[PDB]
């Protein structure tokens, strides 16, 4: 019974008033009712409680005594000590107590019968101004949604609630800690989100529409009704499609994560009925654009696969390449000290022959050197499931000869955001062939819309005339014997990039605001002698600076490079594996890694030693600090580039061949969405990358693709354009200075209700443009010329070479009138003190919380 | 096997120089090496580590390559954040790494091998880097610690001369300390807890007819026997629940491995479900029955032949600690409730063979149940002083339904025919003593207090009640027109709120002190009591806002009454609270929510809610938050509270009844606890020296008792140790007369003839501190220069006529501000000695008495 609909026929309007909360609560009310929602009026926690105690007896078949529910209720139901993680952890993984009654036997207490979904009680409650419907299950309030008038704006409602996250719990509301799943609505858009205490995870960007497989989106709360708050489809959300990880991270999944996992589930059932096993007829594979969420929902998918009572053992297989500190440590949970980057398969025999246990997790290396050695293994005659999690290839070709060869009884499934089709199968085999039939798709333009994926600013920093014909070189035999000290490693041309990156790091990165976080970036390079050129360079130009200044705030630089296997004979699309056996590595690469460790070492107080265990730790605690943002730039040759999860991570700086597959790849480390602040991904490249770009973004799309993934232009975000794929006109930054200008020259001011609605949606736009400008360097060069003022004999330029900028561009760029700092200032105090306050109507205005919280908060010395 | 020998030939001297350290040293180390201890030299940790390497990776059959060895120490062997307790935990209960190798294989890494005890490495080595130390290594581990001193030393003052550190962290490993001088040798447990650490808790090495191995050379040829050492380390050392190390005593050792060497025996024989199957164990009250016998029953289910273990106790003995132990092996199942459910589900539970549980459970299920699979398996049984009464009928059906058994019993007070009162004997029901520990040898071991017994003779219009001998008018005086009259329950409440502090060592100022127990005859005179104390607190709060108030708390069940006769046995206390009379289960409600406002607990009235209120209270009154509880019959049979030192009786106790509960507050502490003290308000003078000489002799009761006032105040000569004990009053006549005061503490031979003295000073007033008499001549030390309502409120209050109050005041005693004089001397003395012509061998500094005396910075910030 899938719950993500591959057919839905529009539900039509009643035509009563549709247009306050009561009007949408009353419809809400009244549909879940029809849709087997019991209302029961309840008006306190001890009326809750009392309700909780029929709903868990009445499903465990079990009646307490006061005494033993008091007790049940201190030590299990509502441990005063509980918040939400405690809940969460309650309902997700310890939802069975073990509970000693007081004739002593033992009953096992359930909270929800996750084997039989449908045997659980669901029932509605109503707000005991805060218009909001409770859906229970067995009296536990797991669903809250929250009702706003049809005109206010969903942004800002929910913008509101986290205003101020001082969620404080009382005995008079300590059961609303349970809460899973939000749902915010207007009657037009209906989003839901995950209560989860990490502020990370917290911005409107993780808010989700409920949707149809073929990913069009259910908005309307009448449709969103009919679909998601169907009983068997929001218990088995609740239930099967959210994820509660290591890091106790509350994940709620979208509904393309949903549409593809009962798809490949439903496969394993319909292929094990018909006896067709072993065939690409058997599996299938799932198109999710790199970022959308492979890793999480292709394990879940694994995780749901183990349930299925004829099957024997499920394998999840990842590439070591795409392991990390998160990933690393959700594995060690199912597969202990068997998921890393060495090719031992002693875990992976251990893992197979432990008892009361299906799931595999282990790479696609491990797994190829297991078949490779062993031809008796009791599982190869197994009822066994398959997830490959991007499992490229170079590993992939030889481990599918051994797999087709031993395994009698399999449904094989892969997960891939760039597929294999014959344009690129030139040297290997193609997706469809290995897999069979394309199960479900979310491809990037769908990401992009759903804006569940951020877009890339591509371009290549064309400022060293000497080495432009290097850059731009197209030929294969040139670019590969350029790779030396006269060419790509010119001492000059290294210098003049790695100044680049030292004096626009912070631009890039959103460092430039003082009590601002930003983001960090990532550094991929050609060649093992191009990251020791570069970490050396780095080092040396940040020591000349701190001599010739004592203000100097340093950047904290790591590196991390192995040996390549395939490095001279290869192609230029996939990005080369790495191995993790550092002895394969020439003296001068070791050497300079150990010097580099050590360096770490004695920074982060670690004591990371040479050898191989001592690399894969260093690995696993760089992956962290990385995505912490401890280390602000990491410079690598093919690690980090595949899988690395960082959504704080927002500039890819590249001196590399990237094409196709790995390029695409490598860009995504800086397509996660993390909130308002983060725009989108930049990729500033030194050698010309537009054509390999183009080429790439058409092969997983089509002649258009590009217009949706890559970023306008300055000219058109300073002076205005018009969004193809929405229709609608976003107006330019300059036009929104004069507007500003000529409608608010206030010195303070402002004016009536209507002006300051008026500057609010002005300054907005402002906001929104300055933040996107930021990530322009003809933005940052206007900005950084508001500074100089001289007379008679003093100190002129520096500002022309350090922007790359002629005496021809310079004059004109005095021309353009921009507001002072001050009354920016103003503005942005102006805009604050209209920050709540508690005619003309506020419902569709948008405050920019986000780009606003950038402020000056405790940041002091 | 036996490691406590029946006989012993005592080895002859090798006629060499054995006075010095050096001395002992070299014998020492020659006799290990003799007793197959390799001896190695070590001079670091670094080699420590080499050696620790090469026996581990011999005993476990693998090779660590050098980052897996240093993974390895980081992670499990040497953590820099472990500290002893984690050691502690890692040789007794995480011994096993499950150690991955860089290949990805597991191996599972033994620090110690426990079934082959005898293929562990033992080494020994010599200090380092004057201190004289020979350490014993397992597997290089550094397990055991011997302390040599030279022959004159007082092994009191070299036990107080060492025992936080630091490094060296491989140390942190010490289970065992070993003291010793060459003629006297002693050892105790490497443990964190300071409560366990006074000299009291050190033991000799023994023969099974408790007779001592003191001689370091008889020490090593039995105690260090690799086969005898290892036993101790590895099988007869608790680490317990709280934490705590223990090491057994040998009687202990004697007594279980008696048991285990009986079940082997009647197993191999055939010979079953006889008294000749298992037998009995007499080891006197509080001397560590219930510390041995459990550990018994867990070596028990050791015995791959041994399909399930019955640890058994009488559910009136259960407290905080034992039943925090016992969850942990029988979950919620060991409780004074009659359910059998957990019990029938522990018996249920498959890779498990100890079963806890209470004699009242046990016979409830064998009542009901007669289909168990557990009634034709091989099984142990091991009661721990079950009580007898639930006892007779659950033997009855014990016989009848287990077809396969092997069962011992723990006493401190065995039922001989001369006290049989319906119940079958111990030798009848268990057959033979396999052991013995008996009161006089635990009294001679210091290992057991005595009772200073006393019937307070203060309330004439009560007398003729109070020293009532018949058995139905002392039943039928249980009212307010005698027992429970007002004012002998307000004369003996006065009494119990003006001496508290005197009887519980509260007086100096920054003493912690002890806490106490009141034992009354019924739930009437258990509220009479709390109410008058209650009433006359409250007076005394309003009449004084510098009183301090004292936190009393009771508990109390219903019993049935004659049942099985006796006034000998404590009536069983149901935990049921239904079975109550409406006033008493009314008045516990009353003084619950009291209970709960002041240590804002919410203890319910119900069943769940009186026995979470039963192990609270048992826990406040073992850590003194309680100052007084008020008792019938619970809390007087097994509780175990070291810091408990006075038992006030309103109570009709004998026999076996009187030793249990008298037995409350004769576990050793520290110097401070010279003995306990048992304060009667109805005579038991006779019934005390009937009970001691039931378990005892003729002459028993002159080893228990303590001595009168008189003899502690003018000297008397042990009958037991043949010495003579100078007086309180003679040693405060040679202080005036040898020592007027700082000055003629000059020389050497003054200062360690005046710290001899003093010591003894020390040491008398704090026995004398417990005496009615010494109380109210100290008293008299302030009183007047003419106040006639302070002179006549002491007469009142210290029951003092105009006779006594005479001669009192020609005693003449040492000035306040000199005995603070002598007492800051011997600071300095002390001092001054362990910064380092006369010998200051055999001079010991009373250390525990000092520090209770010290009025530290943690107390004189008091505003
Ligand atoms: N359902 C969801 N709810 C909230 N956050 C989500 C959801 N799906 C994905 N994310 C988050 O988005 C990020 C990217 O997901 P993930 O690493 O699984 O992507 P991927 O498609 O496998 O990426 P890549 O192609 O780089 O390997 C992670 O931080 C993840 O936790
Ligand atoms: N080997 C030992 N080392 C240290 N302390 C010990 C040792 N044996 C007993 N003790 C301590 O002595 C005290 C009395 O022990 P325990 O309660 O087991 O006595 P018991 O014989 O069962 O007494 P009772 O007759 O009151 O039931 C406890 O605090 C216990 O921890
Ligand atoms: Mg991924
Ligand atoms: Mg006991």
């Amino acid at each position: 019974n899938f719950i993500v609909l591959d057919k839905y026929i529009k539900a039509e309007p009643t035509g009563d008033s549709y247009q306050s909360e009561s009007d949408l609560e009353r419809e809400l009310i009244q549909d879940l009712r029809n849709q087997g929602y019991e209302f029961i009026s309840v008006k306190s926690q001890s009326a809750m409680l009392a309700n909780v105690r029929e709903q868990l007896q009445n499903l465990n078949g079990v009646v307490f005594n006061d005494s033993e529910w008091r007790r049940f209720t201190e030590q299990y139901l509502d441990n005063p000590s509980d918040g939400i993680l405690d809940k969460t952890r309650k309902i997700h993984i310890d939802y069975i107590c073990d509970f000693i009654f007081d004739d002593e036997r033992l009953e096992n207490i359930y909270l929800i019968d996750k084997k039989n979904l449908m045997r659980n009680k669901v029932q509605i409650i109503q707000q005991f101004n805060r218009y909001d419907v409770t859906i229970l299950v067995n009296g536990l309030p797991l669903v809250q949604i929250h009702l706003k008038k049809r005109g206010v704006a969903i942004r800002e409602a929910f913008n509101q609630i986290h205003r101020y996250s001082k969620e404080s719990f009382n005995s008079e509301n300590s059961l609303f800690k349970y809460l899973q799943l939000f749902v915010i609505s207007n009657g037009t858009d209906t989003r839901y989100f995950a209560n989860t205490t990490k502020r990370d995870k917290n911005s409107f960007d993780f808010t989700m529409n409920w949707a149809k497989s073929d990913n069009t989106l259910i908005k309307d709360l009448k449709d969103f009704t009919a679909t998601c708050f169907q009983k068997h489809t929001l218990l088995n959300v609740l239930v099967n499609y959210s994820v509660f990880d290591s890091s106790q991270t509350l994940l709620v999944m979208r509904p393309y994560q949903i549409a593809a996992t009962e798809r490949i589930l439903w496969k394993i059932k319909s292929s094990f009925t018909a006896k067709n096993w072993s065939k690409p007829e058997s599996g299938g594979y799932i198109w999710h654009t790199t970022g959308s969420g492979k890793t999480l929902t292709s394990f879940k998918a694994a995780r749901l696969a183990t349930e299925l009572d004829f099957i024997d053992k499920v394998f999840f297989v990842v590439d070591r390449k795409d392991l990390d500190y998160q990933t690393m440590k959700e594995y060690q949970r199912f597969s202990p000290d068997s998921v890393n980057g060495s090719e031992n398969t002693a875990g992976l025999k251990r893992n197979l022959d432990k008892d009361d246990n299906k799931i595999i997790v282990t790479t696609i290396q491990k797994l190829n050197n297991l078949m490779k050695a062993e031809s008796d293994l009791p599982v190869y005659n197994q009822q066994v499931v398959f997830i490959f999690d991007e499992c490229h290839r170079s590993q992939f070709g030889e481990a599918q000869k051994n797999l087709k060869k031993k395994f009698k009884r399999y449904y094989q499934f892969g997960f891939t955001g760039t597929p294999i089709f014959p344009e690129n199968a030139l040297g290997s085999e193609t997706t469809a062939s290995v897999f069979g039939r394309e199960l479900h798709s979310y491809v990037i333009t769908d990401a992009i819309r759903d804006e569940k994926v951020l877009k890339f600013k591509v371009d290549y920093n064309d400022v060293r005339p000497q080495f432009k014909s290097l850059e731009t070189e197209t030929d294969e035999k040139k670019l590969s014997a350029a790779e030396n000290q006269q060419a790509f490693l010119h001492p000059m041309r290294i210098q003049e990039i790695t100044q680049y990156i030292l004096n626009n790091f912070r631009q890039k990165t959103h460092r430039t605001f003082p009590g601002s976080k930003g983001f960090n970036a990532m550094l991929a390079v050609s060649s093992v002698d191009a990251a020791k050129a570069y970490y050396a360079t780095f080092k040396r130009l940040q020591e000349e600076a701190a001599n010739k200044s004592a203000t100097y705030k340093p950047l904290r630089i790591a590196t991390i490079f192995s040996f390549a296997a395939n490095e001279e004979q290869n192609a230029i699309g996939e990005i080369s594996d790495e191995t993790f056996d550092t002895s394969a590595m020439d003296s001068s690469a070791k050497e300079f890694l150990d010097a580099a460790i050590r360096e770490y070492n004695s920074h982060f107080k670690t004591n990371f030693s040479t050898d191989s265990n001592g690399f894969q730790n260093y690995y696993r605690d760089l992956a962290q600090r990385v995505k912490n943002q401890d280390i602000d730039l990491l410079i690598v040759v093919g690690m980090f580039l595949t899988g690395f999860d960082a959504p704080t991570l927002n500039t890819l700086f590249v001196d590399k061949n990237l094409r196709y597959h790995g390029l695409m790849q490598a860009f995504s480390r800086t397509n996660r969405i993390y909130d308002a602040t983060k725009t989108f991904g930049n990729i500033v490249t030194f050698r010309d990358l537009e054509r390999s770009t183009i080429d790439a973004i058409t092969l997983f799309g089509d002649k258009n693709t590009k217009n949706v993934v890559l970023e306008k232009s300055y000219t058109e975000y300073m002076e205005g354009f018009t969004d193809a794929a929405t229709g609608e006109a976003k107006r330019g930054f300059m036009t929104v200075v004069s507007e500003l200008e000529q409608r608010f020259p206030d010195p303070t001011s402002i004016e009536s209700e209507k002006e300051k609605k008026d500057f609010v949606k002005l300054f907005g736009e402002y906001l929104r443009a300055e933040n996107i400008l930021q990530n322009y360097d003809e933005f940052a060069t206007l900005k950084a010329l508001q500074q100089i003022d001289l007379s008679d004999p003093v100190a002129v330029e520096k500002f022309k070479a350090e922007h790359y900028v002629d005496d021809e561009k310079f004059a004109e760029l005095q021309t353009i009138r921009l507001p002072a700092d001050r009354k920016i200032q103003d503005y942005r105090s102006a805009y604050n003190d209209i920050r709540d306050w508690q005619t003309t109507d506020w419902d569709d205005v948008v405050f920019e919380v986000d780009l606003l919280k950038s402020q000056e908060i405790n940041l002091d010395y």
